[PDB]
């Protein structure tokens, strides 16, 4: 991978803000389908993603560009919306976090180093 | 007329509006036409590219983030309402990947 201004911003500004959020706790580690008793989870969601995986990826220089990291954030939120019932609280929690994500992405340093 | 909103109009909406998977998203969901009587019960804030495009043309938005939330609502409505295996979900995912790719290069300020 490599280090850019944008990947540093996604790590220190965007992820830090989302991580600490009161609705973040279900998203900080992989969904544990066994523990939650969701035997269909991995049959419906083919690309699991979580902020713990994204954080580790930013720290281990896995990403080559900001867009790749932003795609992982998007997969995490989309997985939640696709799997869960529209009425589930987790959907409202994902939407709240996703709004912060987009607000902070709009303020990201424009040209990548 | 911010730098960011011009980018969202000329780069993002330009790319998404003409995409081969855009046609289901170009106008509001017609629940009667599509036979979806539960659509307006499940989706409380309908959104579509027609509406976003109109809003960009009519200088409705005060910030880029507001236009970005409308795009996000349109995609999220699709993931929440539809079955995981429905083609429309793949089409939404494809458009949204382009949305995020282009937003990654949007100017600051
Ligand atoms: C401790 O972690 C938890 C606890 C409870 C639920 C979830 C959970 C369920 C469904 C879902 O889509 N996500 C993203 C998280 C995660
Ligand atoms: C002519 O317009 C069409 C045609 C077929 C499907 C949809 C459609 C269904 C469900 C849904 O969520 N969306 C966003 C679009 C729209």
């Amino acid at each position: 991978g490599r280090v850019t201004n944008q990947l540093q911003y996604l790590h220190k500004v965007v992820m830090k803000a989302l991580w600490k959020h009161q609705f973040a706790w279900p998203f900080r580690q992989p969904v544990d389908a066994v523990k939650l008793g969701l035997p269909d989870y991995h049959k419906i969601i083919k690309q699991p993603m979580d902020m713990g995986t994204i954080k580790r990826r930013l720290e281990n220089n896995y990403y080559w560009a900001a867009s790749e990291c932003m795609q992982d954030f998007n997969t995490m939120f989309t997985n939640c919306y696709i799997y869960n019932k529209p009425t589930d609280d987790i959907v409202l929690m994902a939407q709240t976090l996703e709004k912060i994500f987009l607000q902070k992405v709009a303020s990201m340093p424009q040209e990548e180093q």
